[PDB]
């Protein structure tokens, strides 16, 4: 419940909602696939990703630097490719949600960089209190 952790998963928030949900055509990723639409989907792919899971990931504080976030970001586009294969218009979509979302992190590096920093130190500050108690 550190305010650094609050103002870390924010930034996370707006760029998911401002930049990567902005990408035209990106609305079939903004949400789980609809197994009416796509009946096979489910069985060809074991671990589904989407922009709305990534929100709710953001909401529980999943997320303690870009890495781990990026993990998630990244496995949307590597689904894209194995259900709908590289050439796909879904491919190149999740592409350039994933193209954004890279360009969002490397423009507020320092901001992002500060914040990873102070929530790692907040977890040691954490610690080193439940240690002097005695
Ligand atoms: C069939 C379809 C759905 C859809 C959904 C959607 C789909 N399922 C569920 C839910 C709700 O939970 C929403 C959401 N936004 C769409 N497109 C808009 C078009 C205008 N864009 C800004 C352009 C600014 N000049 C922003 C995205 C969609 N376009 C579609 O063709
Ligand atoms: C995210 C996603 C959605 C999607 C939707 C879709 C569209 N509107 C609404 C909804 C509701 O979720 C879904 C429809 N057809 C897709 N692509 C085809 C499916 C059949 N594939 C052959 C596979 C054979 N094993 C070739 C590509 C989709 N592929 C996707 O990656």
């Amino acid at each position: 419940m550190d305010d650094d952790q609050v103002a870390f998963s924010f930034i996370l928030d707006n760029i998911v909602t401002q930049k990567m949900m902005a990408v035209p055509d990106s609305w079939p990723f903004h949400h789980p696939v609809n197994k009416k639409f796509v009946p096979d989907y489910y069985k060809v792919i074991v671990n589904p990703m989407d922009l709305e899971t990534i929100r709710k990931n953001i909401s529980k504080h999943k997320y303690q630097s870009r890495e781990s976030f990026l993990d998630d970001v990244n496995l949307i586009l590597a689904n894209s490719v194995k259900y709908n294969g590289p050439e796909s218009q879904y491919t190149k979509t999740a592409q350039e949600i994933v193209n954004v979302c890279y360009q969002t992190l490397t423009e507020y590096d320092e901001h992002l960089t500060q914040l990873e920093k102070d929530i790692c130190t907040a977890k040691e500050a954490a610690l080193e209190e439940a240690e002097l108690e005695s």
